[PDB]
């Protein structure tokens, strides 16, 4: 397969935000996300700072301690599915994502077709990850929550 | 402004060095120990090495780790245990806690001769996963482990 790249990447709160699908992929452990055997894609959110990050990450770095919340909505369909996409490691890197139902997915109209996908981006200190704010050593204050939103075709799991 | 601890170690991929530092302000408050009750912030420095086996770019900093530390003055006897926890600054992330030295209340913490030990386990323990399909997966996590250093403490920085 290989990946199919979702729209075009934004550039907000001192990261690169961008999506892609891949094929469906086993991961461990298991019962982490959706069986590989019952998805039809991959999805994944590529994250990293920019160059002059307020929040203290150097260039390039993955953005870690994100809370990503993302809605997939079929506009020709209608049919909508919400989830999260979960940390992960492959072998080229750490990054966020989830095995899911397409065409497999029964309970919705989620087949070949043109779709909206929204991110909705929450800040690592929701899951307890800290920042120095003494003078010496302190950083910049992190965003609010916030969304972003790209339009692409699904032409079917990537083969 | 850092001092060093010991000597860094490679294993598992990974670069892990230690330092200290004069005590920082944290946010969220309630969970670091406040930095005018503090001596020192001790900081773990964790990255990937060059072919890092679970996929991490090298120099990347290794995330969702648990790290535990123990901290003995081998003059005096004393020992404390604690969490370094995961944060930024404007060098960077890093694991990191404030610690009491001379002003820890028990006494036997102030300067000399110690020994740090850091126990890590992987992430996977904080619901962080790994592709393992061929085209794309990467091998098995280290099984929990430990590192030691040891360093002179010369005082509150
Ligand atoms: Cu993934
Ligand atoms: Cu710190
Ligand atoms: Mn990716
Ligand atoms: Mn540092």
């Amino acid at each position: 397969g290989g990946e199919v790249p979702i729209g075009d990447p934004k550039e907000l709160n001192g990261m690169e935000i961008a999506a892609v699908y891949l094929q469906p992929i086993e991961m461990e452990p298991r019962g982490i996300d959706l069986a590989a055997s019952l998805a039809d894609i991959h999805l994944e959110a590529d994250i990293h700072a920019l160059k002059n990050n307020p929040n203290g990450f150097p260039e390039g770095f993955w953005m870690p301690y994100l809370t990503i919340a993302y809605e997939l909505k079929n506009t020709d369909t209608g049919a909508i599915k919400r989830g999260t996409l979960m940390p992960m490691v492959a072998d080229d890197g750490p990054h966020y994502g989830a095995n899911i139902a397409m065409e497999k997915d029964k309970k919705g109209g989620f087949g070949v077709g043109n779709y909206e996908l929204t991110f909705y981006i929450s800040n690592p200190e929701k899951q307890g990850f800290g920042r120095h704010v003494d003078e010496e050593t302190g950083v910049g204050k992190w965003f609010e929550p916030f969304k972003v939103d790209y339009k692409f075709k699904y032409t079917g799991t990537p083969k």
